[PDB]
């Protein structure tokens, strides 16, 4: 009463005055907490699930309910506080002082006698105080909860709950686990709704139904660090605020897509949904970016088309690629294109080596991982898994269960989901019908079957005409040139120039790999030299020209 | 009640008493995001120290008085609360949050939102009960340390990036600072003073922060030039000065014109290393070509390859390299793989407090070969890059370290077969891309007999030094020294055999000699050798001092 405000809030009094936002759906779970609290004894139950879903909103809804009059008996005119431990325990700099504060707070709870608690942050209540084995917060509650006297509400996480309370068997037979379950989108839709005139009063923008159903639809399907239905809330009243401070209206699926462009730095125009404009100008997206190799171009452009029509059964991966063919072609630019055409993140694709990992101890590194981490932190990502050769037998069971499967089963415990990421195996080994026949019966050969006949398409990348390295080398000195604008470099590369270029990067045994090791040493290490000692200076382009080979060679940095 | 309880910053820019801010539109901008909210409407300044975090504040302030803020920041008066100002304090507290209270249109400023997390027995409910808008101002660790781990606070506190500003953002502060400062101090300062004192305030300090670390470089010049004086102009030897005094470094001719400094490094080099002027002139060059920004500005400034024996020059070369660039042997970090043999101690990459100690210093990754496969992984991402992945969550900058990795593998035609075999094998046992990624790859070459006699002779120089302390004087012939030359010749290992012939021969039997006290003070000490004639192995050889 007189010392329960100096902590917490009075959810009975805001809810006759009405700062309570509503709850809708969650009716199941209002009933059974309203089940424990009519207990005997043991009445505490303990709101068990992730953060962000609703547990405080719960007891929110409980208090709605206690307000309005649709409770038994026994929780009739009880005065529902708030409590964090967070305000008990600072201060403590003393012997005492938290046991002083908590006692008096139980004191006057005895005095009132018709109070029920909410101590959220329950984890702290074993740790709260002193250590564990002394006088802590559990220690002095512990002997109160067990009869039926103090009636409390806890709120709780899965792994918080387990490795926390579940240790401690004397809280656990106090706490009575009430499962609160995350909400589908549907959920977040009525939410919404429900919650759409509260937030009209309070932003004074109008918001449309396509407005929230974009919104949820895209909370759940880019954020993934949290769950929902906070992330779908915060997002709609961000955008509201961003309206707010941009008018000095209505909500539509523009402001939506640019808030959380903004929140994940994902261009603005890739997140309204219209996936059928990517789809068709998907081929020279991904070829602005890649070079030649138009039939692998089409082929995967095909691919991918068909793969995202969600027609085939829901129980496979979205991607399964095999991508063929001597080294340097472009395999690794052509899945950095696909990780920035499907995802919007050039940093999305996950690039590991598999031939590097040989033993089951790496294979722990493996899965049980970095890639169970990441797909964890983010599923939606296309997986790269070089050096299919060299791997051992382990590590092919695992590949072919995932591939026919869609779960991974790793170390830690959890079966991930790989049911929308992109699988490329980028491995060297092996016209066209040639080639596919050659690859095919090598990796019948080698592989089995199973392996072959799982695979969704086979992609075999040819060798690189000459015009195209001449255009890859153009593509080259664009960046280069753009790099060097600091400086006012404006770099002019002669036809004969291009071609010693593209004869001494260019090696046919090594691929076109060894370009990058090639380019700097031939081109920047010298115009660096040749800027240090004063040979030419900023503001003049520099026309680079080769001699003794028209078609040892000396260059001129005219 | 608030005036004597606290001071109040809107009504502070009634007289323009608040400083200007400059450029910090899209951190306010986000402040306008979160405080125009229902939820989480209480905004956290995150930042490195010395940055703005109040900056912004009265950046907020000054826009509200010119009236730029929409309709819910109408006629709102910002106060900055004093726990020095504040039972009769408890009483205090409360009385004051009931006036906020009371009034309703009173936001607060408070700093080191931590501290508070004893005031948290009035404020922490009062808060949850949302008739306060606040700013908070924290630094990222405290955050992470006391509020994120709280999780009854993240419901209204959301948090905002505050981020070191570009030079050419700091050279737009000193600016805007410039009227006021001029102004109390009525002293005139340059515009090239000030893109010097922004560009050797991020070289020479470390301690302080941007764009702080600036301006108590230009008040502590005006206030250096008033004292000199009891027509006045700062200016680049002002600010040079300045640091001269603050970091205990000279002034001539080091704190100038980097090309200068950088074309002079073989004398200076050569003055402590022996030798391999070959590989001298090739790094030289090497890092005159990649340090002078001429390349990509995202990556690392340096990459150097010196394969050959260890302790024959390579980490001489890299103690050299520390006593030039930076002026101290201290920067230098040695790391070596061999320790990092195991996942564990591979998971350590020890390595980020003491590059974040200076950030401007080399680093040494010593023996590459046996360096585990994670940490493989590590150095082509921070090659990639540019940047890397700590276990505490902060991005260690790159654009200044050069990375140096000395080891052993391989070890002018014979030269010439030596690199084809270096490169060939760098090709097969490691991975191509790794060295892909690498600036330049130099070989050393093998000492030639002058080179061994002039390491023979500053080896000898340490206890000849050593020798005239104690009034002695030391004395070598050609003979004894070519003689001494060829026991330490050790092609396979190098030059530390070398250090155990001496020790056993000239400093041994010297020490002994001296106690035996016949050719002790007052009479030089001169080596000879006998019964040798200059072709022979030295087993009949015998050293002989007078
Ligand atoms: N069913 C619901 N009805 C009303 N609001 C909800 C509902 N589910 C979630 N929310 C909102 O989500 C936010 C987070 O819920 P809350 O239980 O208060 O904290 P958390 O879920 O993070 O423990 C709250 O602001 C709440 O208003
Ligand atoms: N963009 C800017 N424009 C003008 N002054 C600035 C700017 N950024 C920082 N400053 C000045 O630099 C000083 C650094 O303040 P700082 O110590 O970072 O504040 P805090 O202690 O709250 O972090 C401030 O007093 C401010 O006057």
């Amino acid at each position: 009463s007189l010392v329960l405000d100096q902590f917490g809030r009075n959810l009975t009094a805001a809810a006759m005055e009405g700062k309570l936002d509503p709850v809708i759906g969650r009716e199941k779970e209002i009933e059974r907490v309203m089940q424990v609290l009519s207990r005997r004894t043991k009445n505490n139950p303990v709101l068990i699930g992730e953060p962000g879903v609703g547990k405080t909103a719960v007891v929110e809804g409980l208090a709605q309910a206690i307000v309005h009059g649709e409770v038994p008996e026994t929780l009739k005119d009880k005065q529902l506080y708030t409590l964090d431990l967070g305000s008990l325990v600072a201060g403590s700099r003393y012997r005492g002082d938290f046991e002083e504060r908590l006692k008096k707070v139980l004191k006057e709870i005895n005095t009132r006698g018709d109070i029920i608690l909410f101590i959220d942050e329950l984890h702290t209540l074993v740790g709260a105080g002193a250590a564990e084995g002394a006088i802590d917060a559990a220690s002095i509650l512990k002997p109160k909860l067990a009869r039926g006297e103090l009636q409390t509400i806890g709120a709780t996480t899965l792994d918080e709950y387990r490795k926390y309370i579940e240790k401690d068997a004397a809280l656990e037979r106090r706490f009575q686990p009430v499962q609160v379950g995350e909400p589908t989108v549907e959920h977040t839709i009525e939410i919404l709704k429900g919650l759409r005139d509260r937030y009209e009063a309070h932003h004074r923008v109008s918001i449309t139904d396509a407005a929230m159903v974009a919104a949820a639809t895209l909370a759940d399907r880019y954020i993934n660090d949290r769950f929902l239905p906070d992330k779908a809330i915060d997002l709609i009243d961000e955008a509201g605020a961003r309206m707010r401070i941009r008018r000095m209206a209505e909500v539509d699926d523009e402001q939506i897509a640019e808030v959380l462009g903004n929140w994940t730095g994902i261009p603005v125009f890739k997140l309204t949904e219209a996936e059928t404009t990517r789809l068709l100008r998907m081929e020279e997206e991904l070829h602005k970016r890649i070079i030649g190799q138009e039939d692998a171009v089409k082929a995967v452009s095909k691919a991918i088309r068909r793969t995202r029509a969600g027609l085939k059964d829901p129980k496979r991966p979205s991607g399964s690629f095999i991508f063929a063919g001597p080294s340097g072609v472009g395999k690794t630019e052509l899945s950095k294109a696909l990780a920035n055409f499907l995802f919007g993140d050039d940093d999305a694709l996950i690039q590991i080596d598999m031939g590097e990992f040989h033993d089951r101890f790496t294979a722990s590194r493996l899965f049980g991982g970095q890639l169970t981490e990441k797909v964890r932190r983010k599923p939606f990502s296309v997986v790269l898994f070089d050096e299919i050769e060299k791997a051992h037998q382990e590590i092919y069971n695992s590949l072919l269960q995932v591939l026919e499967d869609g779960r991974l089963t790793d170390g830690q415990g959890r079966t991930v989901d790989f049911k929308n990421t992109v699988l490329i195996f980028t491995s060297n080994l092996g016209d066209y019908e040639r080639m596919k026949q050659k690859v095919n019966d090598e990796l019948k050969k080698h592989f089995r079957p199973e392996f072959l006949n799982r695979i969704d398409d086979i992609i075999v990348f040819h060798q690189l005409t000459r015009e195209e390295i001449i255009r890859m080398v153009d593509l080259m000195i664009s960046r280069v040139a753009g790099q060097l604008k600091s400086k006012d470099m404006a770099l002019v590369l002669t036809d004969a120039a291009k071609a010693l270029l593209a004869k001494r990067g260019f090696d046919p045994v090594l691929g076109a790999r060894p370009l990058r090791r090639t380019i700097q040493r031939e081109i920047e290490d010298q115009l660096s030299e040749k800027i240090l000692f004063e040979e030419v200076g900023p503001g003049q382009v520099v026309t680079v020209d080769v001699d003794n080979w028209d078609g040892d060679a000396v260059f001129t940095f005219t």
